[PDB]
């Protein structure tokens, strides 16, 4: 909480993390999902903090005081995060997202091009179409009666059976003050991305320059989905993935240290041409 | 249809009107705005086809047949208006846009300097920030359940309680092509521009070399607007308006002759040194 700054981003006064670390690039992007900010980074921060410069940006409507902003999607998530890049005067990165800030990381490598955006690691990110749980998920969330029904099933999947301090304070408190605006919009936003796009896979396959992307993922445990991925990396040159073995949703709190050596070797490999 | 033709610029095919017509310079680039072609400019280029070579270039996905295509901006209009140009070996240059074409206009001014491009013409574009009414148009357009509307909503502004045969045809005929995946785009774009550069206005006084540019506008019809016009005008030498007192937000259509008379002015101007 020492690294919190705020600024103007077109319109709205963005909270965003910057370590000011002054080293060698790439700077490290860590891309929030939806209604959650900086603190799940908390952990992979400190992981990062003393080799690389960190930056974390919090949307619209999110941060330590969230509030009400008008309707925006992923596009407007990638204007903000550049903007926020822009300002600080960052060239190149390496972004890397939790869950559904994927549709940000995906469409920030189109927009960001090749050189400015050389790879991506995506985190623990629902790669197939929407299964029946996960969309009636989404049906909940879009529910302004039934939207904190929506939250405590996806609470009770993301943790996965287990009594994760870390994780349970990440949703309990640390989430405690989203309300339906933002979690109304997150089930439109992501259930029009699978429409639109069809998947995470079909559109990093669809990318005019595809380039090395990781997905480091803890759930779904099942073995269907590791094939997936397997099939997913046996087709695409480009494409990888790693098994963290984590207990929950969020591998960027229970396992930080995992994290963190995906992204070091990513960034070592991108100082290496 | 005489004069459409295809090539590739940079990954995208993209359409192009060009006369092919051997005279002396400078060549009139017709801008179309979003989410229409070439088809705006039919009635303008017959005004100009004999005495003027006439460019007409449609966006990454735009043309006779609309398709889905990677997310783009103004930026990359320019980058494709210039490959055009230098594909087709055009040096000298007088860029007419239409609407939110003026954000392509002024940048194309900016990048092509202004021994290439030294005047502008700048047709029915909103000088000021979005007010509310257009604001809501925006928000609408983005929204993929209800861009349909957003679009009807632009179309009564647009025609002002006329029955303007030709324009009707251009909205319901000309433009019944163009879906979600480009009206969306519209959307972010001019709202992003807008966001980015506060107005036309702010963006023209922003120019590295301010040159002659002139507004010639139907719409808004009140007071309010044309002062604001007034007002720039007197500030910025460089700036002149005509209000042209047509039915619509489309003078190249409903008045082609008085569009014609402000161009070949200038054309003229350029000529002479
Ligand atoms: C923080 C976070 C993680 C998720 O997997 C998710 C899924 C749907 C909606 C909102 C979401 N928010
Ligand atoms: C043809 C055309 C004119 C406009 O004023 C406009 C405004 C917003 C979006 C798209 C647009 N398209
Ligand atoms: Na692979």
């Amino acid at each position: 909480d020492t690294y919190l700054h705020e600024t103007l981003v077109f319109d709205n006064k963005l909270s965003y993390i910057d370590n000011q670390r002054d080293t060698d690039g790439p700077a490290i992007l860590l891309l929030p999902g939806w209604c959650h900010d900086h603190r799940v980074y908390k952990y992979l921060i400190q992981e990062l903090d003393a080799d690389f410069r960190v930056i974390v940006p919090n949307w619209r409507g999110h941060g330590l005081s969230p509030s009400e902003v008008p309707d925006f999607g992923y596009q407007e998530q990638v204007k903000d995060a550049l903007e926020i890049l822009d300002q600080l005067g960052v060239e190149t990165f390496l972004p890397v997202s939790h869950a559904h800030g994927g549709w940000v990381l995906v469409e920030l490598l189109e927009q960001a091009g090749p050189e400015r955006a050389p790879r991506g690691i995506i985190m623990d990110w629902l790669m197939w179409a929407p299964k029946p749980d996960f969309a009636k998920s989404l049906t909940l969330l879009k529910d302004p009666e039934r939207w904190r029904e929506g939250t405590h099933g996806l609470f009770d999947v993301w943790l996965d059976g287990h009594d994760e301090k870390r994780v349970r304070h990440h949703l309990l408190e640390e989430m405690a003050d989203y309300g339906y605006d933002c979690w109304g919009r997150s089930g439109r936003v992501i259930e029009d991305a699978y429409g639109r796009n069809g998947s995470p896979m079909q559109m990093m396959a669809n990318l005019t320059k595809t380039r090395p992307i990781r997905h480091i993922f803890s759930q779904p445990t099942e073995p269907e989905y590791e094939k997936i991925n397997s099939d997913f990396a046996e087709q695409h040159p480009w494409f990888s993935y790693a098994k963290l073995g984590g207990p929950t949703h969020f591998p960027a709190i229970d396992v930080p240290d995992r994290a963190a050596v995906h992204i070091r070797e990513f960034a070592t490999a991108i100082r290496q041409g």
